[PDB]
């Protein structure tokens, strides 16, 4: 499938709990925490960089935020979360900018899905796109999609018909409409909920 939107305004649910990195996306789904892949969040420790709050075309920002430490998930999957010093150089608060996604019991093959991030961000200026799609195949921590994605979209939320979080992209087939998530199974629900800061 190759349905591609630009998200012009991101100041609304769910598209304000989308982040941008530099090298790609991530999801906030409590209080100064995100979720992203796990060299999305290696490379901007060593470059040290700042996080943007659902950065749209149009939209007003939601603020540019320092990270305060980083959290790998021990596993084989791509999954890091990470959190943020929840105050920015502007005054912005983080928590007063951004909404916490839900989780989302959990999903099934033949479901219609929405994967929201930057594909080729530094080329656009960083619009927000919304991708649509479907999951063709759902095994235990691995998922397959056939939303259209580039790259741009390591760590984009895929979500369903109910704006819920079922898990994030990590990889693509080779352009691509084929692409591979880390589905969330109840067990990296728990290890998610267990770093979210409070």
């Amino acid at each position: 499938e190759k349905n591609v939107k630009e998200i012009t305004d991101a100041t609304k649910e769910p598209y304000n709990s989308v982040v941008a990195f530099v090298g790609g996306t991530g999801v906030v789904v409590g209080k100064n925490t995100i979720v992203t892949n796990k060299h999305i969040a290696k490379s901007n420790d060593i470059f040290k960089n700042r996080v943007s709050a659902h950065h749209s075309s149009k939209g007003k920002g939601g603020g540019n935020y320092d990270v305060k430490d980083i959290v790998e998930y021990p596993g084989k999957e791509d999954l890091a979360i990470v959190h943020v010093h929840e105050t920015s150089t502007e005054g912005l608060n983080f928590n007063k900018n951004v909404s916490y996604t839900k989780f989302a019991d959990g999903a099934k093959v033949k479901d219609r899905i929405s994967v929201i991030g930057y594909p080729k961000g530094a080329q656009t200026k960083y619009k927000m796109f919304e991708s649509t799609g479907t999951i063709n195949h759902i095994s235990g921590t691995f998922m397959e999609f056939d939303a259209y994605a580039q790259p741009g979209n390591s760590g984009s939320p895929v979500l369903n018909s109910k704006h819920e979080l079922i898990g994030i992209l990590y990889a693509g087939s080779g352009e691509s409409e084929k692409n591979f998530g880390v589905y969330f199974t109840p067990q990296l629900k728990e290890f998610i909920q267990n770093n979210i800061e409070k």
